[PDB]
């Protein structure tokens, strides 16, 4: 039995604590996975302190060689936009990427602004400021949704741009995906971006928001899947899948990544991680959608197989897959 560690984004937590728990009840292995935040996350395996990183926004090949690291793509989820309107149901209010840009931006600051109004025709909106709150630590949430707003919002775009960390324009600051949901529930009139589970989970209320291709959808895990239809992952599993063409694709999705070294100084740690994570591709997919998360598709699943013999190794040369 082993003791492995891995630290990072708090996109996947959900789903990485679920299978943690059910593998350890299985086989005995223990999996303590530490939610800091992407970007904590890819500090954390370049430094070498856990035996696996994540991080929701994927690093280049450049990046990834300079580093001896190697990272694979794990599951399917969506950022939404979870609400604390007083008297509004969740799924009720449909937000456009242009709108959602201007409310971060500061250019909205009621909740019955005309330009909210006339996407949401028969809703009665308060008059109620408009709380925005985001990320205070460095995340790959934050990356998805900047990344998204820089192509619906041109001023978002020229002014703030993207990142896992950008000036923000306004706004509270919530620390993890989970400190985003804690705000939201306790201010009116809030508005928050989180990974859906964080949202469901805590039973707060979110918008629909209108496709790339100008329909209205709601999240949903089919929806995520939608989004991701139309990448190419032979290419790269770097996949940008937000504000994707479709039926039913959700405008805000994302796949997540883990990183470990290529080449492994503690080889028996570097084979406990494979076996966790092939174990999770096998068998974990129900507990994934149970959490409205996405699984990949089975090509994918077999390319990372193909990839982890060729790219992980001991210090002898030896695959460790």
């Amino acid at each position: 039995e082993a003791s492995l560690t891995g630290a990072g984004a708090t996109f996947p937590a959900p789903v990485y604590a679920k299978w943690a728990d059910t593998y350890q009840k299985e086989t005995g292995n223990k999996v303590n996975y530490q939610g800091i935040g992407s970007s904590g996350g890819v500090k954390q395996i370049i430094a070498n302190t856990v035996d696996f990183g994540a991080s929701d926004a994927p690093l280049s090949d450049e990046k990834l060689a300079q580093e001896g690291l190697f990272q694979f793509p794990t599951v399917i989820g969506g950022v939404v936009l979870a609400v604390n309107i007083p008297g509004l149901k969740s799924g009720e209010l449909v937000l456009d990427g242009k709108t959602l840009g201007d409310i971060y931006l500061g250019k909205i600051k009621k909740w019955d602004d005309e330009a909210i109004a006339k996407l949401n025709p028969g809703l009665k909106l308060p008059s109620q400021n408009i709380a925005v709150v985001r990320r205070a630590d460095g995340s790959g949430t934050s990356f998805v949704f900047t990344s998204y707003l820089a192509k619906v919002n041109e001023e978002w775009k020229n002014n703030v741009g993207t990142g896992s960390t950008v000036k923000w324009p306004i706004g509270l600051g919530g620390k993890g995906n989970d400190g985003i949901a804690a705000f939201v529930q306790r201010l009116p009139g809030a508005i928050g971006y989180v990974e859906y589970a964080y949202a469901k989970q805590n039973n707060l209320a979110y918008t629909k928001l209108i496709s790339a291709d100008g329909k209205p959808v709601s999240p949903t895990e089919e929806n995520f899947a939608n989004a991701a239809k139309g990448a190419d992952w032979s290419k790269t599993f770097a996949q940008d899948l937000t504000n994707q063409k479709g039926e039913d694709a959700w405008p805000i999705t994302s796949t997540t990544f883990i990183l470990i070294h290529k080449d492994q100084k503690k080889p028996e740690q570097g084979t406990e991680v494979l076996k966790f994570f092939d174990w999770a591709y096998k068998t974990g997919a129900k507990q994934a959608n149970d959490l409205d998360y996405a699984s990949l598709p089975d090509s994918v699943v077999e390319q990372v197989r193909a990839a982890w013999k060729t790219n992980i190794k001991d210090s002898s040369g030896k695959p460790l897959y």
